[PDB]
């Protein structure tokens, strides 16, 4: 069987937001302990992440927003209010206690994920704490301050001529595709809802530049998009983008706000369609780093990244989920899978097609 590695740090479900914040990084810990009892362990090696170093995350960002997020706590913001105004910290990306350990816990686990990858050490790196994709250069945005997933990608640049990234969080990846935007050595795939959502970017026009024009692909969709809609896409966009890219390492981030039922997503796929995307990935038998992303309704969020370490695994398991320490929170069901919602399908099949074959023309441009 191919080989997974899994970063987690029993602290990382500990680091809150905020009160009404709905990002709730307990869902990782929620994660960790359903996959436990489904006995996962037994089949994939458990590491706990190093907290990465100002120099690892400098690799990207600057010094100067590094150093203000290593400085800034809930004591002392009086002192900061101008820097917080500049790296955009304070607001949706608030301050909170342990905010600089997170991000180091976060980033840790995807780094030495990609390191894993680089040494031919494993075949699979999972990092569910990951896939903060909104982060920039020098400033904070969408929840994420550091972007694990540009210092892993740049892991990977050290060994891999061509990296492929795959985004299947509802929102477009956009710290993603900016940072590597005039490169040919990282093509980012996003699919993403589009129409005056968040982040803004992700337009099907916006295909790359410079050395980088037709290395970034973006598949905008509408509100409702199902498990039939979204495999029908999906497959053929990767397959081509394998057939004409060729990348040798790939990057998935798993972002489970894309699942029906979402507490600020407005999709409906189900963890099965979700986890699709894992399955055709790993059909192309390239080391592969898994990573985390959004997802609100915590309970499914625990579902889907349980079942995408079984995927991961090889390793089917049941639905019926196993005692665990949050179990309440599976009711009234205490099923793994979940089933789509009546919600329209604002996607028509024309439209998926249509987009479908706009994309294809620009993969044709690939040399
Ligand atoms: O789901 C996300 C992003 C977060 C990202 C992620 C992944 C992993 C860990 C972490 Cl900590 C964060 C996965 N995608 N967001 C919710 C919606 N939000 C806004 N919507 C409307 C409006 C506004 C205005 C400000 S923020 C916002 C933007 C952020
Ligand atoms: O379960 S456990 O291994 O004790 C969790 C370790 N948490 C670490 C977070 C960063 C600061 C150092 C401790
Ligand atoms: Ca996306
Ligand atoms: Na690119
Ligand atoms: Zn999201």
């Amino acid at each position: 069987k191919k080989k997974v590695c899994y970063y987690y740090d029993g602290d990382i479900g500990n680091y809150y937001y905020g009160q009404g914040h709905p990002m709730k990084p307990h869902r990782i810990r929620m994660t960790h302990n359903l996959l436990l009892n489904y006995g996962l362990y037994r089949k994939m090696e458990i590491y706990r992440p190093h907290k990465a170093t100002a120099e690892e995350m400098t690799k990207y960002h600057s010094d100067e927003y590094i150093k203000f997020l290593r400085s800034i706590r809930p004591d002392n913001m009086s002192e900061y209010s101008k820097q917080m105004q500049r790296f955009n910290v304070g607001e949706d990306c608030p301050v909170f206690d342990g905010l600089f350990e997170f991000c180091q816990l976060s980033t840790g686990g995807s780094v030495a994920g990609a390191v894993k990858l680089n040494r031919q050490q494993t075949d699979m790196a999972v990092n569910w704490a990951g896939g903060l994709h909104h982060a920039k250069k020098s400033e904070a945005s969408g929840f994420c301050y550091v972007n694990d997933i540009v210092l892993a990608i740049l892991e990977l640049l050290k060994y891999h001529q061509r990296v492929l990234y795959i985004d299947i969080d509802i929102h477009h990846g956009d710290g993603v595709e900016e940072a590597f935007y005039t490169t040919d050595r990282v093509m980012t795939v996003s699919f993403h809802k589009y129409g005056e959502y968040f982040p803004g970017t992700g337009d099907l026009r916006d295909i790359g530049a410079g050395k980088g024009k037709y290395y970034a692909v973006n598949f905008p969709m509408r509100d409702g998009i199902d498990d039939e809609s979204y495999g029908q896409i999906f497959k053929p966009i990767i397959s081509k983008v394998m057939e004409m890219y060729q990348p040798s390492a790939v990057v998935l981030q798993c972002g489970a706000d894309s699942l029906s039922g979402d507490r600020l997503g407005c999709f409906n796929l189900t963890v099965k369609g979700h986890a699709k995307c894992v399955e055709v990935v790993k059909t192309f038998n390239l080391p592969l780093l898994m990573l985390g992303g959004g997802g609100y309704t915590i309970r499914n969020v625990a579902r889907c990244w349980t079942y995408e370490t079984a995927v991961a695994l090889d390793c089917e398991i049941p639905n019926e989920l196993p005692y665990n320490d949050y179990f309440e929170y599976f009711g009234p069901d205490f099923k793994l899978h979940i089933s789509p919602s009546n919600m329209t399908n604002q996607n028509t099949p024309e439209y998926m097609e249509k987009i479908k074959q706009r994309l294809f023309e620009n993969l044709r441009m690939l040399p």
